[PDB]
């Protein structure tokens, strides 16, 4: 095909070839990065069809794309860890012999990218001055992922530089599976019935096949940074997980950095953006998808974000409610996936400021208020915008060396039970809370493992291993202290018990403040948790029965919740640490 690229790796350059005489493209494109580069390639993306510019003066360098219903998020179920064993893909996780998924998708990927062009689109995970820092290449027929992947990683020159001539990197390949014919017209967003997304975790390799969307296509953004990443960390000394990075800030003048893995709508991105609403507190961000973890020299777990850009959800994002999101949208250079085009050229979703009264929605249709009855922004429509432009972004964001974590936060919604804060008695009883989290519900109480349940590279079971193991090893005076929230406990009435948002920082003091050995705590059944007393609630509008309801831990309603934690235990099967079994023994011990 086309090469004169701009490389001498060897191995990639085989790789590239065996690809491209497999899928018979066109033309083999190499990108770059750059600016020019983005701009050609929107417009042809804009000439597709596939985005429409919006009205700049409104917005500098934004687009909006419009995709087919039928590859819109997702697919959990044609989602594939393909080890050689299938015990070290687990329950958690969907397998296939790997002879076998080679055999289905080497037919599928014969002659795919037909009528198209091959782009290689080299990349960074992680700030790129690191020593070692962890590469890849996607290979895609779809503009829209290069597009998506320059905001989404450090993409281009400056990745393929740090390749060398045999530098190695993740091999990830991905096609649209939408083959044109010589004569044919395309359309604007092309994609396949059949979909597969496969891991191969012994030779760090991603195959994608059917789907343009998200993380389906944008190789980075689960792919690598958990499924691949996760399987290094194990073989490797270090952690993979699904956190955000916040950098909390004192009135004066001390910073703590916490990592919180939430699962997705239990609220990952408000908690990143913080505004603290006691007086002297700031905040500020690294991250809220993705932390990389690893202990440092003496003797710390530093935390890292792995990617470039926020791949947010639209709808519900606003002024009132975000708005450090909004002004990273603001700034500009933002494609967005899947909202509503207004009648003046500018973008709108259900939750957003305004009334409009016609639109235009994501399937193209005219839309009428209080009229039409589908939403006008697909409910999981999207937002794919550059970290940089954030203004709260924390300036140690680009910083290979990364920042020391002094809590490590897990949570989901839970109605009833759970109280809102609970710190763990050690790290082995950490990760047995991690372990165990619960979140109602659905797609009533779904397990979803430090809110990886979904993104784990290998066996359930091997992780928790791996967690207790990296704790075993070192120094408790300087692990992270870790800590269980739950925002979402709700009275007999059914409101909540805890206004959060904001005032989420009011909880982040006491984690604060215990670090600094400043504020108490019961000793209770399932871990420390505060009085009301040991919060600060002053300037806070609301009922202190309420709050004490919150932080209520009923031994009645957790006996209920052991039969539960006992069914997901047995579910994780055969590589169930012991330490676990010892904690949930533990736990039962002291609820009698
Ligand atoms: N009650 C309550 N709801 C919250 C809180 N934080 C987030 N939410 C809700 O959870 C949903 C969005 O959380 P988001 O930050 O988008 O979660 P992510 O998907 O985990 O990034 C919205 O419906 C939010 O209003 C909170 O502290 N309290
Ligand atoms: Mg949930």
């Amino acid at each position: 095909g086309l090469d004169t690229a701009p490389t001498n790796h060897q191995g990639l350059l085989s790789w590239v070839e065996e690809v491209a005489e497999l899928t018979q493209p066109d033309r083999v494109v190499f990108t770059d990065g750059s600016e020019e580069e983005f701009q050609r390639l929107c417009d042809q993306l804009v000439e597709a069809g596939t985005f429409i510019r919006l009205n700049p003066e409104k917005h500098k360098n934004s687009y909006l794309a419009l995709s087919d219903p039928s590859d819109v998020a997702r697919v959990e179920s044609r989602t594939y860890i393909c080890s050689a064993k299938e015990i070290d893909a687990g329950p958690t996780n969907n397998w296939m012999d790997p002879g076998e998924m080679r055999s289905i998708m080497k037919d599928l990927y014969r002659g795919c990218m037909r009528g198209r062009t091959m782009y290689v689109v080299p990349f960074c995970m992680g700030p790129l001055g690191a020593e070692d820092p962890k590469l890849g290449v996607e290979i895609t027929d779809s503009e829209y992922v290069v597009v998506s992947m320059r905001t989404m990683t450090r993409m281009g020159k400056a990745a393929l530089e740090k390749m060398g001539d045999d530098g190695f990197f993740v091999k990830a390949l991905h096609s649209v599976g939408a083959p044109l014919e010589p004569g044919q017209k395309d359309v604007a967003w092309p994609c396949s019935e059949t979909k597969y997304i496969t891991h191969f975790p012994e030779t760090r390799e991603i195959w994608s096949y059917g789907s343009g969307y998200g993380g389906n296509a944008l190789l980075g953004k689960k792919c690598y940074s958990l499924r691949i990443a996760s399987a290094m960390a194990h073989d490797e000394g270090w952690l993979a997980e699904h956190m955000l990075i916040l950098k909390l800030i004192s009135p004066e003048n001390k910073a703590y950095y916490f990592a919180a893995a939430f699962p997705s709508a239990c609220g990952k991105t408000n908690l990143a953006m913080l505004q603290p609403t006691i007086p002297g507190w700031r905040a500020e961000t690294l991250g809220d998808d993705i932390a990389w973890m690893r202990f440092g020299k003496d003797g710390r777990l530093y935390a890292v974000n792995p990617e470039f850009g926020f791949f947010g959800v639209a709808p519900g994002t606003n002024w009132k409610s975000n708005p450090n999101a909004m002004r990273t949208i603001a700034a500009g250079n933002t494609v967005f996936t899947n909202v509503a085009l207004t009648d003046d050229g500018d973008v709108w979703w259900e939750g957003l400021e305004g009334d409009p009264q016609h639109l235009i929605d994501w399937k193209g249709n005219d839309w009428y208020f209080r009229e039409t009855e589908t939403n006008a922004a697909h409910p999981n429509s999207r937002y794919c915008t550059p970290m940089s432009q954030c203004p709260i972004l924390a300036p140690e964001w680009d910083d290979p060396q990364g920042v020391p974590i002094s809590g490590i936060l897990f949570g989901g919604r839970r109605k009833t039970t759970v109280p809102l804060v609970t710190e763990a008695r050690d790290w082995q009883h950490g990760v047995f809370i991690g372990a165990t989290l619960g979140s109602e519900q659905t797609a009533n109480v779904r397990r979803d493992p430090m809110a990886m349940l979904p993104f784990l590279g290998y066996n359930v079971g091997d992780y928790f291993q791996h967690w207790i193991n990296l704790g075993k090893h070192a120094d408790e005076a300087k692990l992270p202290k870790v800590f269980f929230v739950n925002w979402f406990r709700r009275g007999d009435d059914g409101r909540f018990l805890w206004p959060g948002f904001g005032e989420n920082s009011r909880v982040l003091k006491w984690i604060v403040d215990r670090i600094e050995h400043k504020a108490g705590g019961a000793t209770t059944p399932i871990g420390t948790v505060p009085a009301v007393e040991d919060l600060d609630l002053d300037g806070l509008d609301v009922d202190a029965a309420d709050v004490a309801a919150a932080l209520a831990v009923d031994a009645d309603e957790w006996r209920q919740e052991l039969p539960l934690i006992e069914e997901w235990l047995q579910f994780v099967g055969e590589k169930l640490p012991t330490g676990v079994k010892d904690e949930f023994d533990a736990l039962k011990e002291r609820l009698g």
